């Protein structure tokens, strides 16, 4: 059975697929950068003028302000020449200083004003050419980025060609196994499988608990080299404090220097003792890290051997039924043959709802084919999947064999409340489920292959239509 070559080919066809929708992405937001960038400009631009706008404002009103000055100027002079035809001439001669000296002052801030205006207009007109480039830049971006990309989607569509072909092809491959070696063959592939999942689902709790203890046991000798050497310490502490205390200071001489040699011998002593404690230590480590790999590379073998027996559960379901998409009657004609005769459809937990979900999710994005679907994967209509053939694909993971109409699914199982659905029930819609069905996915959203045009999509719960109950299988 040479299903795993179009199934690479296929997967990396589709690892390509994605290589060049990223890069069709790429150059999308590329142009919506500089798209960004565009309307920024363009506000800075608005703003500049604005600005050069207020420049003139005030401007003008530095005009016209002066101006009322002047002009109360020009009533004092006028009331002082017809009113030359004491005290308050001293005051009258005062207030027109004062009127003097402020119009001094409104005429220096009007030509400051003035300098204001030059250089708000400037700015506008700098800051408006740039964005007349960077709007010209953004039109010629596009350009060129429409033109890459449709040339992406040439390949693209060129690349999703082949793989249309390749699970065509994959559709074939199913058949032949399962169609092929009728029952009994797929039976003892099966059990093989179990079997192997069983024993390396062992082996790898095995690795896994000595791997466990060899880590408690990296961990007394590493502790153990730390206390050792850690008196190795407090010895190079003692030796340089007697090293001090006699270098401060006949047979009183001979008692120093024999303390020295008892110190230095100390000293030596739990130096060695700390380096063996540390070697020890190391070789623990080492010993805890080589079975930490195994442990690893033991668990690996478990799921991988798990999965290939889930997948071969799904076989014998396959072999075990007939094809729910053609009519040409699959048996002999004449009273003269005696073939394999297919079985008979029509009317912990934990892990296992999740090895059922994965399968489902695993068709994420499959093309709705009317009838399409069994427990090996997609088929042809009448490739894809309609509704009740995916849930009979993802239940085969786990050697539930369902009928493709949703009316019989309905009959399996045990009829839950609706408000009481969890991971893995199968919500069916429409009087007795003769309409559609779908997996609860837990957390108010559901998986299904909902109608013509729509992909294998995850979608939230709709309760309008809904039957009476949810079936649970698991």
């Amino acid at each position: 059975g040479e299903v795993a070559r179009l199934a690479g080919s296929l997967s990396s066809t589709d690892a390509e697929i994605n290589r060049v929708e990223l890069e069709m992405g790429a150059l999308r937001e590329e142009v919506n950068k500089s798209l960004v960038d565009l309307h920024d400009a363009q506000a800075i631009a608005e703003q500049a003028r604005q600005d050069a706008l207020a420049a003139k404002k005030d401007l003008d009103d530095s005009q016209a302000q002066i101006e009322a000055a002047q002009e109360r100027l020009d009533e004092i002079s006028r009331a002082a020449y017809r009113q030359n035809g004491q005290t308050y001439l001293r005051t009258s001669a005062e207030k027109q200083q004062a009127a003097v000296e402020e119009l001094d002052r409104l005429r220096t801030e009007n030509a400051n004003k003035e300098s204001v205006l030059r250089q708000a207009r400037i700015v506008a007109e700098q800051r408006e050419a740039e964005a007349v480039e960077k709007q010209v830049q953004t039109e010629a971006a596009i350009a060129a980025n429409s033109e890459q990309l449709n040339v992406l989607t040439n390949n693209r569509s060129t690349l999703v060609a082949q793989r249309d072909g390749a699970e065509r092809n994959l559709a074939i491959a199913r058949a032949q196994a399962d169609n092929l070696q009728g029952q009994r063959a797929e039976y003892e592939e099966f059990q093989q499988a179990e079997q192997a999942r069983i024993q390396a689902e062992a082996e790898a709790q095995a690795a896994a608990e000595e791997k466990r203890r060899a880590d408690e046991a990296a961990a007394q000798a590493a502790a153990e080299a730390q206390e050792a050497a850690q008196q190795a310490q407090a010895a190079e502490e003692a030796q340089a404090a007697q090293a001090a205390e006699t270098a401060q200071a006949a047979e009183t001489q001979a008692a120093q220097a024999a303390q020295a040699q008892a110190e230095a011998n100390d000293r030596a002593a739990a130096q060695q003792r700390a380096a063996e404690a540390q070697a020890a230590a190391e070789q623990a480590q080492r010993e805890a890290d080589a079975q930490a790999a195994n442990d690893a590379q033991a668990q690996a073998l478990r799921e991988q051997a798990l999965t290939a027996a889930s997948i071969a559960a799904a076989a014998l379901i396959a072999a075990s039924q007939s094809s729910h998409a053609t009519t040409q009657n699959p048996y002999p004609t004449d009273e003269d043959a005696d073939p394999t005769d297919i079985a008979d459809i029509q009317g912990d937990r934990s892990a296992q709802i999740e090895t059922v979900i994965a399968r489902a999710m695993s068709q994420l994005g499959v093309q709705y084919a009317w009838g399409g679907g069994n427990a090996n994967g997609p088929t042809l209509g009448i490739v894809g999947f309609d509704c009740s053939g995916l849930t009979l694909y993802a239940f085969a993971g786990v050697g539930i064999s369902l009928p493709h109409y949703t009316g019989y699914q309905y009959q399996h199982g045990t009829k839950v409340s609706p408000s009481e659905m969890q991971r893995g029930d199968l919500i069916f819609y429409g009087p007795g489920a003769s309409q559609h069905v779908a997996i609860y996915l837990g957390d108010g959203q559901m998986i299904e292959a909902p109608n013509s045009g729509s992909v294998v999509k995850i979608s939230p719960v709709r309760w309008s239509g809904m039957t009476e109950s949810v079936v649970r299988l698991i």
